[PDB]
């Protein structure tokens, strides 16, 4: 159902986003020792960082149309949050910008696949330096987990 060409392309774009998020986390973890996304979790709720549902890419409710739809709305949310992060800091802005381009490229791809398949279709304010760094750790590790789960499920409706 899903072409191989579409899965190779997903694998490449996903490993790209994931390598960008990793570079961000390792920069935040050695410069300012925000190294454990687990401890910033209750901050996420306060800061307005949702964790987008992917129930249709789970084994319990696995459904192709559903999974594509949630993966796209999830990516579209993240694009917005990364824009609200405003680069985090001068030294972090390039890295954030690559992350944004590569997340956008991946969302274009999932939307075009939904179109080809007939499945047609305000941000938080991060007011302080601590808020932008905690935001970045949470968006970057959330995005990495989100992609791995949706990709394992895209592999199941293979070629």
């Amino acid at each position: 159902p899903l072409p191989q060409s579409f899965l190779l392309k997903c694998l490449e774009q996903m490993r790209k986003v994931q390598a960008d998020g990793t570079a961000l986390q390792e920069t935040l973890c050695a410069t300012h020792q925000l190294c454990h996304p687990e401890e910033l979790v209750l901050l996420g709720h306060a800061l307005g960082i949702p964790q987008p549902p992917l129930s249709s890419c789970s084994s319990q409710a696995l459904q192709l149309m559903g999974c594509l739809r949630q993966l796209h709305s999830g990516l579209f949310l993240y694009q917005g949050l990364l824009q609200a992060l405003a680069g985090i800091s001068p030294e972090l802005a390039p890295t954030l910008d690559t992350l944004q381009l590569d997340t956008t490229d991946f969302a274009i791809n999932i939307w075009q696949q939904m179109e080809d398949l007939g499945m047609a279709p305000t941000m938080p304010a991060f007011t302080s330096a601590f808020q932008r760094r905690a935001g970045g750790v949470l968006v970057a590790s959330n995005l990495q987990s989100f992609l791995e789960l949706a990709y394992r499920a895209l592999r199941h409706f293979a070629k």
